């Protein structure tokens, strides 16, 4: 449960994050590598790998991940805007293959994205 | 009136071209006209939102269903080595076009961090 990635053990308590939001069916914590002044992830505690495999039934799961992603970037304050991130593979830069929805803000972000 | 008042808005009724991937009664996918990557497109809904700040909490299907068509067209234009997917929010986030949407880029190794 949780899958056996990092971010699994983040779900599962077994490892420190600073969590922002949890819920039943997901999570938000501040990355350990932030690459602006608020750099947060939402994830799903159903382990989804990545993206690319992501289900139809998976739609408001993942629609639910950027509400909450939307809900903490306001409580953190950032009325600036900012900018979500889902990685995909070798190519996106996919990091951890548990899915995850960047969220970054505090600084203005450049195009292109990467 | 059905899309807005955006260029989107136009592009969703076709009152001006795009180079469209995918339409169903939700969503749009078209190229962008000024590609970042090899491959680079948006996937917008129907619906007008101006921006994902403003997005309603029953909007979480539509928005997931955002996602769910950005993968498939990904997979459908054959971005097997993976991709990104973005969304701008206000000035910060770089947005420029008030209408909700998800960018999809591959075609080339994506760095970071993510602009
Ligand atoms: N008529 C158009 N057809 C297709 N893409 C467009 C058109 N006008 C603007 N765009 C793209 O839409 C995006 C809007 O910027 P942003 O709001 O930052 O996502 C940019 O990538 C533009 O190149």
């Amino acid at each position: 449960p949780g899958g056996d990635t990092i971010f699994g053990k983040i779900i599962r308590k077994e490892i420190p994050a600073k969590i922002i939001f949890e819920d039943d069916r997901c999570l938000a914590f501040h990355d350990i590598s932030p690459q602006a002044p608020t750099h947060f992830l939402v994830i799903p505690k159903k382990h989804i790998s990545q993206i690319s495999v992501a289900e139809d039934d998976d739609e408001s799961l993942l629609g639910h991940l950027m509400i909450v992603g939307k809900k903490c970037a306001a409580d953190l304050g950032l009325n600036k805007g900012y900018r979500m991130v889902v990685n995909e593979g070798s190519d996106g830069g996919q990091s951890v293959y548990h899915v995850h929805l960047h969220v970054l803000g505090g600084r203005q972000m450049h195009w292109p994205p990467g």
